[PDB]
C-alpha cells in the first residue's frame, strides 16, 4: 500500500457520444447505460489481471504492475489485450444500444484509449477524510495524454509500450508535443484486433 | 456506499492545482508522496470541516460533492461549499508559504503553487456506478461536466460559480460576471468569479 516509485503501465479510455445519446434517457435510463459500460470495461481489466484504478465519469483508469508485481513485458500484453478486449465489448454494446433507440436514433458510442509505461510512484493517497490507491507523475500524465489525442475508436500507446508490440501491428507513428512535455513524444497507433 | 443512481440536486466543487510536478520534479519520488498529501491533507480538512462529501481524487485535483449521499438544503449547499474553497485557497497561501520557506518553491525556478476551483449546482444521478465488480460513489451528468468545466476556465487562485451558485451569494463578493460558452453546451453559461474572502 504505502507510497513508492515503481514502473507500471497505464491504461486510459474514455468514450466520446455518452452524454448525447443519454440526453433521451431520464437519468435512470443513463444510469442503466453508463454502469452496463462501465460493467464491462471492468471485466476486460479483470480478466486481463489489470488493476481498476479509477472512473472518472465515463473515463477508465486502470493499472499494470501495481499493487501486484508484473513484468514489463506482461504489462504491455495485457495492457494491450484490455483495450482490444474493450474495443470489443463496445461493438457488442453499440449493437444493443443502437437495436434499441438508445444510439441511432445521436452517434453511436467512441472509445479512445492511451497506454504509456514508465516510473510512477505507486501507492495511497490523501489523508484521513478519504486515502485512494493510484499512481502519480509524469508517466500518468502521459497515458492520460495519449488517450485525449488519438482517433476516435483507437489505441495509441507510448514508445516504450510499442517496443513490445510487433511491428506490423503498429498502424500509425507519430510525435507528439504533449503538454508540459519538453521532448516531443513518439506514439503509435496499434492495430485494434491483432497480428 | 448502497446508495443506487438517482436524480438530485447537489453541489459539486472541482479544486485542482499547477506546480506540483515542477515543485516536486525537485525531490526524488517518495518527495512528491509527502508533497502531496500534505496537501491533500489540507484539502480534505476543507471539505470535511464544512461537512462536504470527497467524491474522489483525480491526481491533484479534489471532487467534492454537497448534498449526497446526506441531504441538504440547496441553500447550505452554496454556503457550505463556497466556505470550503475561500478555506482551500487560503491553506494553499498557507502551504505554499511553507514549502517556499523549505525551498520546494520559489527556487530552481518553480513558482508557487496555484489554485483553481469551479463551482455548480444542479441535478446530477447521484450514487454507485460500476457494476458488482466494481463500483464508487459519484454524481454523473451534464451538471458534472459544468462544474469541472468551469474549474478548468477560471483564472489561477481564483473560484467560479454558475448563476445557479451565485444568487445564493451576496452581490458585493461577486468580482466578475461574464457569459462563457462552454463545451458541448449549447447555452453559453455565465460565471461569476466570487470573492476569496467574506463581505
Ligand atoms: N463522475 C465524475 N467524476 C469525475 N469527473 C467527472 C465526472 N462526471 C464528469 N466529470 C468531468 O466532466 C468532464 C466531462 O466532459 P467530457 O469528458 O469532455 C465528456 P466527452 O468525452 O467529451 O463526451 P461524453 O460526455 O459523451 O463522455 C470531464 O472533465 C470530467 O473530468
Ligand atoms: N492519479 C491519477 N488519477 C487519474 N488521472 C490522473 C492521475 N494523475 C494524473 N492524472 C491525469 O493526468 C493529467 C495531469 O495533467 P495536468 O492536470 O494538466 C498537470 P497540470 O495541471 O498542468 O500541473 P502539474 O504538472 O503540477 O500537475 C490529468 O488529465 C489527470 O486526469
Ligand atoms: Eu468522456
Ligand atoms: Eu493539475
Amino acid at each position: 500500500m504505502r507510497p513508492e516509485p515503481r514502473l507500471i503501465t497505464i491504461l486510459f479510455s474514455d468514450i466520446v457520444g455518452f452524454t448525447r445519446m443519454s440526453n433521451a434517457l431520464q437519468s435512470q435510463g443513463v444510469a442503466e447505460l453508463l454502469n452496463e459500460y462501465l460493467g464491462e470495461m471492468t471485466r476486460a481489466v479483470f480478466e486481463n489481471q489489470g488493476t481498476v484504478d479509477k472512473f472518472v465519469g465515463d473515463a477508465i483508469m486502470a493499472l499494470y504492475g501495481a499493487p501486484e508485481e508484473m513484468s514489463p513485458s506482461e504489462q504491455v500484453r495485457r495492457a494491450i489485450a484490455t483495450a482490444r478486449q474493450m474495443l470489443v465489448a463496445l461493438e457488442k454494446l453499440n449493437q444493443g444500444w443502437q437495436e434499441r433507440g438508445l444510439v441511432g436514433r445521436v452517434p453511436p458510442v467512441r472509445f479512445r484509449c492511451g497506454i504509456h509505461q514508465g516510473m510512477a510512484v505507486v501507492g495511497l493517497f490523501g489523508s484521513q477524510e478519504r486515502s485512494d490507491f493510484t499512481a502519480i507523475g509524469p508517466s500518468v500524465n502521459i497515458a492520460a495524454r495519449l488517450q485525449e489525442a488519438t482517433a476516435p475508436n483507437s489505441i495509441m500507446v507510448s514508445a516504450m509500450v510499442a517496443q513490445y508490440v510487433p511491428d506490423e501491428e503498429i498502424i500509425k507513428r507519430e510525435f507528439l508535443e504533449l503538454k508540459g512535455i519538453d521532448e516531443p513524444v513518439m506514439t503509435c497507433v496499434i492495430n485494434p484486433n491483432m497480428l
